[PDB]
């Protein structure tokens, strides 16, 4: 517990950019795109106001548009007098992917028409399309093969406080070891994480901070309308914060909270507000109505585990169950606890052989061990119960491909 | 119940089946079988023939059947086993786990075939486990997969009975003959003997 992420003070003008969303849509062969930027303002609404959105590739300005406020009519009462949508055409855009993280810079200027900049906001933009078609998850029209890992935010001396050095150290090692994707198990990450994945190039599953694993049954709260408000905020606020990062390719509704009607309501909310990314969620059997991707945890390659209600079928068998057509990407597989990873090659042979098996996220990146000091003051790696904590789950916190100090296992 | 149409020896295999001038001749082989056998309850699926590639005539006859007799699915393996002329993926000799990616008409592992993008049909092999001589090795692998995958609904082994013919030696004693034993040439030698049983019905 604690104030474990940054604290900052931000000055905004009274008339200000209160939100902005960037979208990139393409023609059939990705040789042409339209960047659309919806900008909202708060404060003093007057006809002299304008928004200019400009797009840059390095020091070159590739496109630019300026418009006054006032969006299209949307209903019988008119439109949003406090919003404007700019549409910029971009020819032959450089596309973003984890393989080549090409980025542009969009600068959003709020200004008077006669030239006074009130304030400017901005973001890195990655031109890419994410869509599931005919049972395949495609990025820029090609089927991805997810070489992923789940990564908690953990430092053996600082706990849950993340620092830039550590995050960079982690991304370098991930890429050096042929990973191309990371799942934010199980909550939104420190904001710099997304910037780093956008820039170095990693596909990201951004996940709402909702996990109620200890309830019995697991959906007791998620199926209860009284908890819809608290859950809604964890999903909606994450989307509002991270929707313009190109690294985020899939939204997740949280983890191990069964399948409740509140997940269905929230799945639909995100599909309405952000049609650019698929939404996934493993709870309730990994292939419920609240997921666009079959995303089991620890389903085996050939072996079925037919538990009642929530069986974990062989992944090859799961894809062809009667009526199923979605792609399957394990949200967790190959639990790397201790001397583990036995059978890892079996998963990769399957992924390469079956088109709709598009990979998965290993559990997990780094052991959650903490540093303790002995009588002589020498450091040593501690696990559950080592701090007097009880009940505890002992070494179950160490499931990493790397030790807490980032030395590889 | 399968129409008497097989043009395996043409090059390419659908040379006649894609030619409209052969539509009439083919149509009769399909329509007159349906007219004759459509009241038999044992017939559960109609087949458009065998190893004749995939031609427009097949599509035409597939729809004829579906229109006159909706009570039975229609299958046909030619042209890759999953064409528009078949309601069942019905490959011949596709293996359980191993793909055989031949050009144009690949034979995918049956487990993978079910799940190719967009595919939803059931899979029943029209022929599998070629029982020629000392054979049937790996037969259990097919059955373990059929029981594990709902959409893998079985198959028809190739085949029941060896096509050997009896000949008699100098002393008048009978012996089992195969291709070339009658002076026939060219011939395909023992490839006519692929059965689970000998010609006289003694089992292999
Ligand atoms: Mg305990
Ligand atoms: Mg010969
Ligand atoms: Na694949
Ligand atoms: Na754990
Ligand atoms: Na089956
Ligand atoms: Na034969």
């Amino acid at each position: 517990s604690g104030i474990f992420r940054d604290v900052s003070l931000l000055h905004k003008p009274t008339t200000q950019i209160s939100d902005f969303h960037v979208a990139t849509r393409f023609n059939d062969d990705f040789s042409r795109a339209v960047l659309e930027a919806e900008v909202q303002m708060c404060g003093e609404l007057r006809d002299y106001l304008r928004v200019t959105v400009s797009l840059w590739q390095g020091e070159t300005q590739v496109a630019s548009g300026t418009a006054p406020f006032g969006g299209e009519i949307i209903d019988e009462r008119g439109g949003y007098a406090d919003r404007v949508t700019l549409r910029l055409n971009v020819e032959n855009p450089k596309l973003w992917s984890a393989e080549i993280p090409n980025l542009y810079r969009a600068v959003v200027e709020l200004h008077t028409a006669d030239g006074t900049l009130i304030e400017a906001e901005a973001c890195d933009v990655g031109f890419r399309e994410v869509r599931i078609e005919n049972g395949l998850l495609l990025l820029n029209g090609k089927p991805l093969l997810i070489r992923g890992v789940n990564r908690h935010e953990h430092h053996p001396l600082h706990g849950q406080v993340m620092d830039e050095q550590t995050m960079v150290q982690d991304i370098l090692l991930m890429k050096q070891n042929n990973f191309n994707a990371v799942r934010c198990s199980h909550y939104p990450n420190h904001p710099l994480w997304y910037t780093l994945c956008d820039r170095y190039g990693l596909y990201v599953v951004d996940e709402a901070n909702i996990e109620t694993h200890g309830m019995v049954p697991m959906n007791r709260l998620t199926d209860d309308p009284r908890w819809l408000p608290a859950m809604s905020e964890r999903v909606t606020r994450m989307v509002q914060r991270d929707r313009n990062h190109p690294s985020v390719i899939i939204w997740s509704l949280g983890n191990e909270s069964g399948h409740g009607a509140n997940h269905d309501a929230l799945y639909r909310w995100i599909k309405s507000v952000d049609p650019s990314r698929p939404v996934q969620y493993e709870g309730g059997g990994a292939d419920t109505t609240a997921t666009d991707i079959i995303c089991p945890m620890y389903a085996r390659v050939d072996e079925d585990q037919p538990f009642p209600a929530v069986p974990k079928w062989s992944i090859k068998k799961w894809l062809s169950l009667p009526g199923e057509t979605r792609p399957l990407i394990l949200c967790e597989y190959a639990h790397a606890m201790g001397n583990s990873l036995g059978g890892f090659a079996k998963y990769w042979q399957a992924f390469r052989q079956y088109p709709r098996l598009q990979g998965g996220f290993v559990w997990d990146w780094v052991d959650q061990s903490l540093i303790k000091y002995d009588e002589n003051g020498n450091p040593w790696s501690a696990y559950g119960g080592d701090f007097g904590d009880t009940p505890n789950d002992r070494q179950f916190c160490m499931n990493g491909l790397v030790f807490a100090d980032r030395t590889p296992h």
